[PDB]
């Protein structure tokens, strides 16, 4: 009975990573993901240059899940490319790095300078795609000219195999579509599902007021909201990119949840709010808690479950 | 007490009701949702034709919320109108008559007969735009050129104060565009936010299966899950169409949930998953704990506090 999985050129010890934005914005935490018994790690999705972000309080917590709008706080392109080109530690796991450029034109930079690294020492891109465009459009994977065009100028820079991180999406021509600009482009070999579900707005009924202060308290919902958001992702997009890996990402926080995105067509499970809520000894918990699902149903490998949720008559 | 208000020039008894689809459906759903402590209730949406929607299951329930895909089963537009026109007793509580056609011919052709029934006895309705488009294209509201062409055939046809039904957006720009759309049409005096948010997909770790039956397992979902998506589409109305009044819709179990909905700026509050778990019993909790956090807080009316959710800074 294993959780090993061997993929994109790269083995991993185990499916399970931080999602992008989860403990991964400093040296200190990119140390402390490597630490951990996660199979990789993901660091904070980067622009060219360094931000501080939106001002606080910008993330919150609750036993149902969270609600966020960080502003991309973040160290620059030039120290997350250090830490692949100089400071990872590949012996220990596979590192990826998230970029998410303001425009098309910051990722074609980044992605350049990303290249040889990608090739000298196996770090792995995964472009997220919820970045703001034009401010007054919607996000870039909402937009799907914009994501298209995204894809092609990050294509012909990069020139290597890269993933994707998407949002959520609530409709079926959404789907279509969107799996369809995907299967435009070779270089996309896995496609992340789901980023936050986007502007939540949580309450607080005893003080009658919101709970974060960037944009009137509106934010990207996390954790057990989003699961079963996620799965349909997952899955939607598992059925629809037979050529590509799908990770899935939202609401894991245990076994039986990561079992459940294994099951809908995941192969790297992704852990945000939980993570952010228990610290990196979850990882060793949902390890276990896999294990024995997979040991009460006889499975002594992932593959014979991934893909392989059932549907009625 | 007490809870009683006036809006679209009629009086309700306290601000709740059944969500659309929810102990509607039949003569013996209405007659319940009419003897319940409700301030209102809503008729399933309908076609022009009777439909037994899809095959069974299609509706589950869960701890945290609910999935469907009925496939809009009703019994067809002549019988609710009948409902409306003959069998409805008015001086129990209004009614609102939900429609929501394949085309908008059909909406139109509906319409048309409806408008001389609200004069005569002051039906009110509400239009669904979570309904079928043409090839391609996502659901109308999800498309703001039909959605655009759907309200300008429905002005025209109906030629009297309506509602819409929406469905949840996520996005900050889709916000803006579909709040500038609702406000080109002056006819449309409430906007119900939300529908249920789209194509989730709820899987069953012991059998390693879906849970309905109809497209694969996906369908809508409602309850815990919503309630953040809710609050900000409530909200983000609220605050755009300063000339209508909006409606909540999602996630309501509680008079605090209540109580969050009529913060984010909801008129009226409807109960769908709650109401579907818990039956019609539910409206004299929900409005004695309404009650009992408004004195709690030394809030006499609901006017005091609707829409006056608070921001940091
Ligand atoms: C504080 C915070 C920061 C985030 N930052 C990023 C980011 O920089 N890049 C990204 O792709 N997603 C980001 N996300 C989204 C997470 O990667 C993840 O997609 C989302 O939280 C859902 O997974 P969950 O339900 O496990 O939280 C962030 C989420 C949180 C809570
Ligand atoms: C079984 C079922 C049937 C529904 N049918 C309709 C419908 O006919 N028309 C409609 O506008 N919404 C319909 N909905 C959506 C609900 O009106 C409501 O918007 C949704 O369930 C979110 O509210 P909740 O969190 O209280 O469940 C239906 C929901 C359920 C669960
Ligand atoms: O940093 C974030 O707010 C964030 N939060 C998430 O839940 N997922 C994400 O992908 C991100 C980063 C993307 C993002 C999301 C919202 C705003 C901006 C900004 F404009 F600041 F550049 C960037
Ligand atoms: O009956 C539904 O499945 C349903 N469930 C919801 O949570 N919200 C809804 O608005 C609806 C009805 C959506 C709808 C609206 C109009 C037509 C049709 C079709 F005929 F295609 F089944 C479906």
């Amino acid at each position: 009975m294993c959780l090993k999985l061997n993929l994109l050129d790269h083995v991993f010890a185990n499916p399970f990573m931080n999602a992008a934005g989860v403990l991964c914005s400093t040296e200190e935490d990119l140390r402390c993901m490597t630490a951990s018994s996660s199979g990789a790690l993901v660091s904070k999705s980067c622009t060219s240059a360094p931000r501080d972000g939106n001002p606080e309080p910008r993330y919150m917590a609750f036993p149902l899940g969270s609600i966020n709008s960080m502003g991309l706080p973040n160290l620059g392109f030039d120290f997350y490319l250090k830490y692949a080109s100089d400071l990872h530690d590949y012996s220990k796991k596979p590192l990826f790095l998230s970029i998410s450029g303001l425009s098309v034109e910051e990722n074609v930079a980044m992605v350049r300078r990303l290249a040889p690294v990608a090739q000298e020492k196996g770090v792995l891109l995964e472009l997220n795609l919820s970045c703001p465009n034009v401010p007054g459009k919607p996000q870039v994977a909402y937009d799907f000219e914009a994501m298209r065009t995204y894809l092609q100028q990050v294509s012909l820079a990069y020139g290597l195999p890269f993933g994707v991180k998407m949002p959520p999406y609530f409709d079926i021509a959404h789907f279509d579509t969107a799996a369809a600009v995907l299967n435009e482009f070779p270089l996309v070999k896995f496609v992340t599902c789901v980023n936050s579900v986007g502007n939540g707005l949580v309450i607080d009924a005893e003080s009658e007021s919101v709970v974060i202060k960037p944009k009137q308290g509106f934010g990207g919902l996390g954790g057990k909201y989003i699961l079963p958001t996620a799965l349909a992702n997952v899955n939607a997009f598992y059925r629809r990119c037979p050529d590509k890996l799908v990770f899935g990402c939202g609401g894991v926080y245990s076994g039986e949840d990561a079992f459940l995105h294994i099951l809908a067509g995941a192969s790297m499970v992704q852990v945000g709010t939980a993570l952010q809520e228990e610290g990196p000894g979850i990882f060793t918990r949902l390890e276990d808690e896999l294990l024995e699902i997979m040991a009460r149903k006889g499975y002594r490998t992932l593959e014979e479950f991934r893909g392989r949720v059932k549907t009625i008559e």
